[PDB]
């Protein structure tokens, strides 16, 4: 079963990488690229899991940030482990957000719970899991606390989930549910005409893709700008029930 690694830069990505890896891991390039890409597995029992690390990227839409944008899309994964610093909580569900809305499974491995706690950060676990709607492990991946639970959660890894409910003008949902059926009619499958309706919006580049852009632009409305703030506005919230200080 294949699991993709996502998050943020500096997230202790790479170290959770080891953590579950070993040294059964490998380097080599990233297809027809010069970017380097970490493939790695792990044994859970009888069970084989097979790791691949994307460079991490604030958000979906710069090689390096283009490789992941394009990864979950292109690569066949069963699951992602979305790893969250939860020191920057707020900044890093930015991409969180944007992943649950691919309808593949998430699990949310939230490291650096001792420099949180070092800097009087507090997150409520159980009341952020609550809201995204996903499992939500404890980790310092630095420290190989945690990794016992986030391998367990891997195991039952196979629900999909619920894009985050945000609030758009009128006017911008309109034009996201036109978007979305054009791409279903087009022949897109519903997953990824959800998601690649969003990416669009936002002014995501990667003929026909190029066509929707200037229509988009034409409707004289800033989606990007608009999109941006809706997700920021529940991540916000969210991030005001889970943390304090």
């Amino acid at each position: 079963t294949h699991a993709l690694l996502i998050g943020n830069p500096n997230c202790g990505k790479t170290t959770l990488f080891n953590a579950l890896t070993n040294a059964n891991q490998r380097v080599g390039n990233w297809p027809g690229v010069t970017v380097e890409k970490k493939t790695g597995e792990f044994l859970l029992g009888e069970h084989l899991i097979e790791i691949t690390d994307l460079p991490g990227v604030y958000s979906l839409v710069s090689q390096d940030e283009q490789i992941a944008a394009q990864s979950v899309i292109d690569l066949e994964y069963d699951c992602i482990i979305n790893v969250i610093d939860a020191c920057h909580l707020e900044r890093h569900l930015y991409l969180t957000s944007q992943l649950f809305e691919l309808g593949k499974p998430v699990v949310v491995a939230l490291n650096m719970m001792d420099i949180a706690e070092h800097r009087g950060i507090s997150i409520d676990t159980e009341k952020l899991e609550s809201l995204l709607g996903c499992s939500v492990i404890p980790i310092q991946a630095h420290k190989n606390i945690g990794i016992p639970a986030l391998q367990q959660s891997l195991l039952h890894c196979s629900q999909k989930i619920k894009p985050l409910k945000l609030s758009l003008s009128v006017a911008a949902q309109q034009i996201l549910n036109d978007l979305e059926n054009q791409l279903i009619s087009k022949g897109y499958k519903n997953s990824f005409a959800y998601y690649f309706s969003r990416r669009l919006a936002e002014g995501d580049t990667l003929a026909f893709t190029e066509s929707l852009l200037i229509k988009l632009q034409e409707t004289e409305q800033n989606l990007d700008v608009l999109l941006a703030d809706a997700r920021y506005q529940k991540i916000h919230e969210i991030v005001t029930l889970v943390q304090k200080k």
